[PDB]
């Protein structure tokens, strides 16, 4: 929609989009995450995490190492540009970040860091 996107994470470990475009005129960009379904956070948790395509693996490995209680994200990880909390079904969370944190010609990825989900739950984010 205008400088924002609503995205869903379901019980089959799927996001309903796999490509996000952010227009350079946006001062800010907002992602609104929801989780349709019935499974709880500890079985099917999903968060929306954004980093460069280069940093994603490091973010995923260290996130797995943080624990459920840490939302499977390394606290104050410098490589995460923006992220929601980890949510279960029926829950909701949003994040607004400044678009100046992204630069032209850099590849970005969004993904879920919940153990085992990033292999299937990821997509690209692009500044146009
Ligand atoms: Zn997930």
């Amino acid at each position: 929609a205008e400088c924002s996107v609503d995205i869903q994470g379901n019980d089959q470990m799927q996001f309903n989009t796999n490509a996000i475009t952010v227009d350079k005129s946006c001062k800010q960009f907002t992602v609104n995450l929801s989780h349709p379904g019935n499974l709880p956070k500890n079985v099917m948790g999903h968060n929306w995490v954004l980093s460069t395509a280069a940093d994603m693996q490091g973010v995923v490995t260290d996130g797995m190492a943080s624990g459920l209680d840490k939302d499977y994200l390394k606290p104050d990880d410098s490589r995460v540009i923006a992220h929601t909390k980890l949510i279960g079904s029926g829950e909701k969370d949003s994040v607004t970040f400044d678009v100046s944190k992204l630069k032209e010609g850099e590849q970005y990825m969004f993904f879920c860091t919940f153990p085992g989900h990033s292999a299937l739950m990821k997509g690209t984010l692009t500044l146009k």
